């Protein structure tokens, strides 16, 4: 064995206060995000609405997931005057985060594929692979770090992390391919944003496998604090960073369709205070 | 005697797996509910019953699963690498029946809504399908839970059979109503409705099979299997089926627009392929007003 | 006889499981109903919107009320070797249901009067009487069965049940009159629906006074279970049954107004997959 | 010297009555909130402040009453002697002040919104009415609750008077603003605004009266009366008044449509009598 | 030395405990009323100035929820005794939770002001990024000083990080003031006035917080602790609701102007204090291939 489970380390008051701070700040950030996303939903044509429903879906999940993580944290440690001593439920703080990823991540794939130019079967096939891939990716990490021998077995810990990375690559490929195919068919302005969005998501993803392995280099209140806070900052930045990008895309693509006279939008579309499309109504129709 | 699944002690691995799938399910339903709500106006007023049913069922499922999760947390007491069932452990199974009682009937309504059945033939079908599926569940509940704390092997098997009676009645009514619609629909609609019907009616089989596993003994592993399988079943069927009936309603809505039977204020898309164009109703005067 | 309070009877596990089942199934049924009602709100012209706001209002109340009933139930009984033994809070299970009716019923009256053709003072007067009548009707039953001598006094129990029935009749009259007056001025199709809706509500109402008196024929876990479950089935059927009807009415009346060119509706109106009206916009207007 | 009402032990009959009215109130507000939300677009953009205020106040009232109910359930312990007050029994009365503090000012705004007040005269009135009613409540809170656990008969009466000062200031500001509007309104609008104003300003009297009952002694019966009366008062005033200001906004909206001052995308009705017809704005080119 | 007297160490009278709760809950309810008003009046503003609305609703939602936590922390923070209300371990959380609130609520306040400002392209996106991270850091610093470091007893860190905080504070004030002073020229007289007003309410009020931060240095007392808690609550409510109402009035004026200038169209008439600003208009109907 080399695995020092992070829910074994006792926390100082400073650490316990910092973790809670970032946890709740995260939850509230997601509430603010969810609200913003909901209110700005009709800034996007019916064609790119899957991007919106996915974004709102994932923010809703993240929000609720983080409430559980917060609850688990509050019931996971006991104050002893010698610090905060982990109880049996301390593992749930890490357990709950996997639950989050299991649902939140697949929605992130769907959101990216939605702003991609994939059509018909090529689109539905990609989604199916990306979803099941990312789903499996998380579920594997869960088996290694949590489920199997209370996450103490160094064999399984490393084994399933690798099995996970297999699925990870499958995902990266499917997404990168689907993006690389779209960029040509898009305008210069759209091209740039989709590339940006794809990077923010696929780039950030790297942080997680790195943090997964830190428990191998030992155990400590400081390490455990780092693991918890990093993943929180990671979750917030990726989810809100990426989401904002795919939105800006959907709007650009919507505005383009309006300008190209492919469709009409009942309100004017703006980006950084620069008008993109004008408000228009459909023709009145006789039966 | 019947080996009740809420008698079996769970390992930490098992307790962790059950919770994982339970909460993942609940959150999947949150995501589904939100998606369904946001995409509600992609469907004509004619097929709105399909939407209200889908949102209704996802809302119920969501809340039901919160109860199941709570029951699970209060159903077992930790014992140094093991979780020992308490008196409330039965409620984990009890609560799932409560879910089905409401969630399933809504699934029937949702399918019949996208079907072409018209007038009283339609309203009669719904009435039978609903009461049938309602009774189907309530029966299984009496057998597995209510009667002699679900230990009586007689009642357990008896009411499971009475249940299966109602089950068939439902399958018939639905299959008939679908087989009648498919002819009068287009090729593209025809395919989807058939698909949706299969996902629902096919998946249904899993449940009676899982109901009887308690007869082949009791074990942490079995109990875990029963709980997880039903969760995966619930999620796949409800979200799998729901997505299908939606794609139908949109196709049927787009068709009505193209056929010039109605108008829709936004363009309708499926897999990024345009189906209908946005149109407004003609501006009209009044024969008499203020 | 003599009054055997139903919150005195000990429940078997089978009974305790059945009550909870129906209670929660009810609550969820109301969630589904509330959602459906909300989504289908704009299927009705501004003229008949009072019908919708009332229906959604009552479903919202019912939903929340039943959450309280469920809470009361969970805190009302303690598990023992002898089954589920009533504690002091067991009375609240019955107490809470009265609270529900007090609000949910008056909304049911308003909902029916909304789809009625009553105009001006005749309309506002009817509502005022029906509401206060049904309100008093419930509050009376509450005094008899719960408030007065912890609902053990057989005198008050029967007395106030009668005072209640007085208000009950006043309501039935006001509603029946208001309906019978509308039916003439309505179309054949509307006429039929309003009659149907009125029956479902006014007919079902009978179940409640009947169940009120069962505590006189003794007390048992079986009886208590019957009282609780019957009232739940009653609540669900009446509220959802009736509600669906008044909706079908409002839509028909809305579609008619559109066809008669009296008003316009921005979407096509359907009933059992049969189109009733077509989508229309108002004429664009130039301002002085 | 003052017989605090949270000192009195309650019978079962009393405890059951209080809870009944408390929850019935909360549910009445749920029904009201829902109605208000659904009927929000029956009013022109001009009188929307009336709607946002009404929905705001119903939302507050609803939540406030949930707290009052919770406080009630945690305020008394069942014994051989009935329901005996614990330390938290005061919170039942405490929580109601919290409600008024927010719910009342919104009631002022709602009335001023359907008034014809324009520019500074409007913004000034609101500012005074809000701070006036806010202070009015906060004063009563100091007297009855905060100062010496509301036992000091001096402060109890003192701050009740300071309160009444603010009370009058409010009545004046509102009455003035209404009396100025009634001339510029139609006969039908004139009547409604007067009605609404009475329901609010009239009902207000009940509260100061109930505030002083604790001086004529303490008793389960009195405490029950105080609690139930305030509940009936809250419900009647809030949704009685609210229904009126709504009927006003619709009339004023319909009038603007008929006068060709504005357009409304749906037909407006009152007691089944059509007021305005549905109309769209003219299409605009650029 | 340890001259910092933690406010969560002071025992509270019944009068004080009652006052704190009163203002806490009144605040929460004020935010509920605000959130509702904001949501209902969302479509009084053109798509161009929607970021102003989403930010305001976002911040009111956060404030609302944050205050629920503060209230819960308060109820679990003190135990009633013969000697009044005695602080327990969790009493610090009452102050801890308020920092959490500010961390999110404040940055949204910056975004809301920048949204009604005329900043365009990168100059706009850059300003927001600085203002957000600046205000974020500003709060997080105060948190380290008053709470995290040596349970907020270390007078060194307390004063040190308060200064580091004030650095970020100024950076924010500058970015916002600059962005406002640049907009005022390109705006009308009526808009100019409102934006200036809104900016004052926010930037002016901000001063109260650093002042209250340092009161723990003058000693400790139930009365002081009560003052700290109540003041911050009144501050939060006034700033958030005061400022928010103003930025709204701006967005509407700017929306109405665009309509009158024939730059855009709005489907309903826009009013301010019962004075019409724009008339309802529809976009031209369009036929497609
Ligand atoms: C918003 C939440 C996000 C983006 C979470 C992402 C998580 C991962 C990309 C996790 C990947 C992992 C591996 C590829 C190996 C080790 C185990 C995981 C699950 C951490
Ligand atoms: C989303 C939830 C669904 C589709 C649940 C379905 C449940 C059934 C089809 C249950 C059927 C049963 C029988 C026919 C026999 C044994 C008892 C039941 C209730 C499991
Ligand atoms: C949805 C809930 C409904 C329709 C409840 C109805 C309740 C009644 C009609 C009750 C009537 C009663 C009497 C006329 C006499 C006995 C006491 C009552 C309250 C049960
Ligand atoms: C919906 C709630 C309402 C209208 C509450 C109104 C409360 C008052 C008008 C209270 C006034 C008081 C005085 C003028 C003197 C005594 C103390 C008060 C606060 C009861
Ligand atoms: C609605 C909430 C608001 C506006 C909160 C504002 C808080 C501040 C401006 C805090 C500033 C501080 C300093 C500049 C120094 C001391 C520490 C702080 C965080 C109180
Ligand atoms: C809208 C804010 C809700 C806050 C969450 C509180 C959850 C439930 C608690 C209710 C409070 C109990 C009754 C009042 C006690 C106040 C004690 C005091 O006087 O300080
Ligand atoms: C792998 C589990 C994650 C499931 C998320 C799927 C998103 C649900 C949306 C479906 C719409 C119906
Ligand atoms: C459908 C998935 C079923 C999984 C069952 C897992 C059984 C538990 C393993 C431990 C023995
Ligand atoms: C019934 C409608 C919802 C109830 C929510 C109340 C939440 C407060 C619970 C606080 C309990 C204190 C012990
Ligand atoms: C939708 C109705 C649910 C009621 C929940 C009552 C409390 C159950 C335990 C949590
Ligand atoms: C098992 C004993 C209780 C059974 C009584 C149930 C009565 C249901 C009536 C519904 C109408
Ligand atoms: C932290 C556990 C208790 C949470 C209570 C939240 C209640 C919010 C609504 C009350 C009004
Ligand atoms: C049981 C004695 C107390 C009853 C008081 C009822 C007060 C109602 C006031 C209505 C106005």
């Amino acid at each position: 064995t080399n695995v020092s489970v992070p829910w074994g380390a006792t926390l100082s008051n400073a650490e316990h206060q910092l973790i809670f701070y970032f946890l709740v700040v995260a939850a509230l950030a997601f509430v603010a995000g969810f609200i913003r996303t909901y209110i700005t939903r009709n800034e996007v044509g019916s064609r790119y609405r899957t991007a919106v429903s996915a974004r709102l879906g994932m923010l809703g999940v993240a929000l609720l997931a983080y409430i559980l993580i917060i609850v688990a944290f509050l019931l996971g440690y006991d104050s002893t005057a010698g610090g905060w001593v982990p109880n049996d439920g301390a593992i749930n703080i890490f357990s709950t985060r996997y639950i989050e990823w299991t649902v939140s991540v697949p929605l992130l794939t769907i959101e990216l594929l939605a702003v991609c130019a994939t059509l018909g079967v090529q689109a539905r096939r990609n989604t199916a692979i990306a979803v099941t891939a990312t789903g499996a990716m998380i579920f594997c990490g869960f088996l290694g770090a949590i489920v199997i021998d209370n996450g103490t077995n160094t064999g399984a810990f490393i084994l399933w992390a690798v099995i996970s990375c297999v699925f990870w690559v499958i995902a990266n490929v499917v997404l990168i391919r689907a993006v690389r195919q779209s960029l040509p068919t898009l305008t210069p302005e759209s091209h740039t944003m989709l590339k940006s969005a794809a990077i923010v998501l696929l780039a950030g993803w790297v942080v997680y496998p790195i943090v997964y392995f830190l428990p191998l280099f030992g155990a400590s209140g400081g390490l455990t604090t780092t693991i918890l806070i990093t993943l929180t900052v990671a979750d917030v930045i990726v989810k809100l960073g990426f989401s904002t990008q795919t939105h800006r895309v959907a709007k650009l693509r919507t505005a383009e369709d309006v300008r190209a006279g492919d469709d009409v939008h009942p309100e004017s579309i703006w980006i950084s205070s620069v008008k993109q499309s004008d408000a228009g109504l459909p023709r009145e129709v006789y039966l």
